[PDB]
C-alpha cells in the first residue's frame, strides 16, 4: 500500500478536513473512477421543484492551478430526478470553507428524501488554465487565422428537427 | 490522413464499440471542437418536466487517468429547453457499459421529440487527477498559508442585487 | 506586474474582444479562482421556469487543444435558483462568435431580474483531449483487461435508499 507505484508517482494529494468526523472520507467507488463521492451531513426532504444548500461535512484545499468540480450522481438523477443547481459546482483553489451541494428536485411529483450519510454528489479535481486575458480589437488584428467554425454556435451544425 | 502530424503526436486514442451499428461514429462538428456528438439510439417524447434515460448505441474505454464528460448541446438547450439531469455526466475509466444520456425537458409547455439518429449530447475526454486524500485536523496544521478567498463562497464576491 | 513569475511561465493567454466595451473585462474574484466572471450585456427578467439566451459582450479565442467552459455561479444558484440550461456550456477552440449564456429560472415562484453589468456566470479554460476514435468489435478484441467497475453505472454502487 504505502509504496507509490511508478505510474502513480505524480498523483496529486488533496488536504481534507472532516468538519463532520461522523462521515466516512469521500472515496472512489471503483479504481479509476473520476470522482470521490461526497456525503450529506444532513437529513433533507425536497418537494418537487425545491432546492437546498446541503452540508457535506468536508473542507478541502484544491491545489493552486487546479479546480474541484462537484457533479451529480447518475443513479439519483435518473431514478428520482435529483440534480445540482450550479452543476458543475466550481471549488476554487483558495476556498477553505465547507463544500456545500445545491441539491434540487427536478421530478414533477415525488419528493426526494436525503439522509445523513447518503452519497449525494461526486468531487473531481482537475488542472485549470489560469488564463491571462489579452484584449484585442479583433481576432484578425491578433494575427489569428480564420476558423472553420467561425461564429457558428447554438445548433449551427444541425442534428435535430428544431435546429 | 494516416500520418499523425507532429502537433498531434500525443493525441489520445479512445476505443469505441458501436453497440448499435446503424448510427454513425460520434464526430466533432468542426476541427478543434471539444467534444464528439452522441446520437440517440431511440425515439423518445418528453413532456414538460419529464426525463428519460436514453441509449446512445456506444460504449467507450476512457483511459485510466482520464474521464469522459457528457455535456448538453447549446442549440437544443436554448431552442427547446433540452437539458441533462446529471450534467456533466461523468464516465469513469473503468466503465464498459453503454453510455446513456439522462435527457430532461425544462420547457414549461412544449414537448420535445427526439428521433433515433438525432445528436443529443456531446462527449469530451479530459485528464483527471486521481487524488490521494490527506486527512488533516486543520489547514493551519498542514502548513497551508491563509488564502485571500478564505471561507468565502456562495455569492461572497457580489455582482447581483440578491447577493 | 509585467514580469511573469517562474511558477506562471507556462500560463496560457486568451485573446478576448469586448464586443460591448461598456462592460469590464472578465476577472477572477480572488487569486487562484478557477474561472473569470462573465457579465450580462442585457437586462432580462425570467419568470419561474423561463429561460433566455443572454449576451455577455465578449468573444474569445480558446486555444486549439483547449475548451472554454461556462459554469453557473453558486450564490445565484442557491439564493434565487438561477441556472444554465446547457451547463457546463462548451466553448469550442474554433468559435469566434459572442459567448452567450442560456440562463434559466429554476425557482417555482419568484422571478429573477438580471441587470446589465451583473456577473451571471464564470468561464474556465481547460485542456481537452482531441480524441481519435478507434472502433473495435469488443473491448476484449482490443486487448483491454476486464475492469472492476465493468458495466456498472447509474447508481450501481448504492448510497441512497432509491438505488
Ligand atoms: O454556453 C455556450 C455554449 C456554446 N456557445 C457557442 C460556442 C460553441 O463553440 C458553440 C457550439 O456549442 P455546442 O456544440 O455546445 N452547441 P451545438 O452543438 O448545439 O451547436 P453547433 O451545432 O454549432 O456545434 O456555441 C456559447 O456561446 N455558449
Ligand atoms: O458547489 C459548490 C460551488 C462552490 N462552492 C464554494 C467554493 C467556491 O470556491 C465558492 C465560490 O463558488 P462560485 O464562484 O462558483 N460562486 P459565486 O461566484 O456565487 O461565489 P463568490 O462570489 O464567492 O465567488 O463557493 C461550494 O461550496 N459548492
Ligand atoms: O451521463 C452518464 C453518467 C454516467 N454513466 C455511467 C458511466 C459511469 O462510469 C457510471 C457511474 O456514473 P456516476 O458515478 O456519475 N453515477 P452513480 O454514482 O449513481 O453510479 P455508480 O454507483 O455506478 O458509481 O454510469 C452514463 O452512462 N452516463
Ligand atoms: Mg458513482
Ligand atoms: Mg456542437
Ligand atoms: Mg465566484
Amino acid at each position: 500500500s504505502g509504496l507509490v507505484p511508478r505510474g502513480s508517482h505524480m498523483s496529486t494529494t488533496l488536504a481534507i478536513v472532516r468538519l463532520d468526523p461522523g462521515l466516512p472520507l469521500p472515496s472512489r467507488a471503483w479504481d479509476g473512477d473520476a470522482g470521490v463521492d461526497l456525503y450529506s451531513a444532513e437529513d433533507v426532504e425536497l418537494a418537487p421543484g425545491r432546492r437546498a444548500l446541503v452540508r457535506t461535512g468536508v473542507a478541502v484545499a484544491v491545489p493552486f492551478g487546479m479546480v474541484g468540480l462537484v457533479h451529480p450522481r447518475s443513479g439519483l438523477a435518473t431514478r428520482v430526478g435529483l440534480s445540482i443547481v450550479n452543476s458543475p459546482g466550481t471549488i476554487d483553489a483558495g476556498y477553505r470553507g465547507e463544500i456545500k451541494v445545491a441539491l434540487i428536485n427536478l421530478d414533477p411529483a415525488a419528493p426526494i428524501v436525503v439522509h445523513r450519510g447518503d452519497r449525494i454528489a461526486q468531487l473531481l479535481v482537475q488542472r485549470v488554465e489560469l488564463v491571462e486575458l489579452v484584449e484585442v480589437s479583433s481576432f484578425d488584428e491578433a494575427g489569428l487565422a480564420s476558423t472553420s467554425r467561425g461564429d457558428g454556435g447554438h445548433g449551427s451544425s444541425g442534428g435535430h428537427a428544431s435546429l
